[PDB]
């Protein structure tokens, strides 16, 4: 059965493996028919996953949020933890422009409540940090929304240490979404020690000798290479809840399967040995 974990110290509890909805909305052309989009979420829940991730920016005009919202129709919300995000204002030739004004925070949250067709969001993330607005201000509005019961818990995505320290001072952060895998371990220096001091949950999100090393290691542990890399992340701590996404059921089941792999400390080292922006002050 799907183990469960406390994410953060505020009361949020999730299934040990989350699920990323981003990929289901598709792409302006060849994309996924709502039918099997909802099926994939449904099966996810059947496999015991209750933590579902999306953003206002995924799909087209919140099309991704609308999909999850439709899938919840046939599910017991209340047993499900809905993670969503705001902050990315636009995307284009000049890069990614974030917005973190209190007005934008509230309007985005309400727009997400409506598309998701829910009364509250469990985990509301700042998806990108607005480097023009003091983090205290952005976190100020999020606190209000917690107190009004519009959201329950606050998350950050790819924030600097300074941004994390200062956000958390205003209101406890429940989750930090970040990139983390065998091939990408940068967060281990400072980011991870930080989440562990402040009790913030960590949510990871999305030469041939080396491939063979890995496969030979996955074979020895009775799993697939993908399963093994995932299992490596899972074993990095009780406060670590990765959120792989997929559009196919098979991949989903493969991923769930990674939960059966048990790795000793010895096994973990062998596996990892086989692979060699601030807001303004005040």
């Amino acid at each position: 059965h799907m183990p469960r974990v406390k994410l953060g110290t505020q009361g949020l509890e999730v299934s040990k493996l989350g699920f990323g909805c981003m990929g289901l909305s598709g792409d302006y052309n060849d994309a996924l028919p709502e039918e099997q989009g909802i099926a994939v979420i449904k099966e996810a829940f059947n496999c015991g996953i209750t933590f579902f991730d999306t953003s206002d920016i995924y799909g087209e005009n919140g099309s991704n949020e609308e999909l999850l919202g439709k899938a919840l129709k046939q599910l017991p919300r209340e047993k499900i933890q809905v993670g969503t995000k705001f902050g990315i204002h636009e995307i284009g030739f000049s890069g990614v422009k974030a917005k973190g004004t209190p007005d934008y925070v509230r309007s985005c949250c309400e727009a997400s409540l409506k598309r998701l067709d829910v009364d509250y969001i469990d985990l509301f993330y700042i998806h990108r940090i607005d480097t023009t607005v003091p983090i205290e201000i952005t976190m100020g509005e999020l606190k209000k929304l917690v107190e009004e019961g519009k959201i329950k818990y606050v998350g950050l995505s790819e924030a600097s240490p300074d941004t994390i320290r200062r956000a958390h001072a205003v209101h406890p952060v429940t989750a930090l979404q970040i990139e983390y895998s065998l091939w990408t371990r940068d967060i281990e220096d400072e980011i991870v020690p930080l989440c562990r001091q402040l009790g913030i949950g960590i949510v990871p999100y999305s030469n041939k000798q080396i491939y063979y090393r890995i496969e030979a290691l996955s074979q020895k542990h009775g799993c697939t290479p993908v399963q093994l890399a995932l299992a490596w992340v899972l074993h990095q701590g009780e406060d670590v809840v990765p959120i792989p996404g997929t559009t196919k059921i098979k991949n989903l089941h493969n991923n769930v399967g990674a939960l059966k792999v048990k790795l000793t400390k010895e096994d973990l080292k062998e596996i990892s040995d086989a692979v060699p922006a601030n807001t303004p002050p005040l």
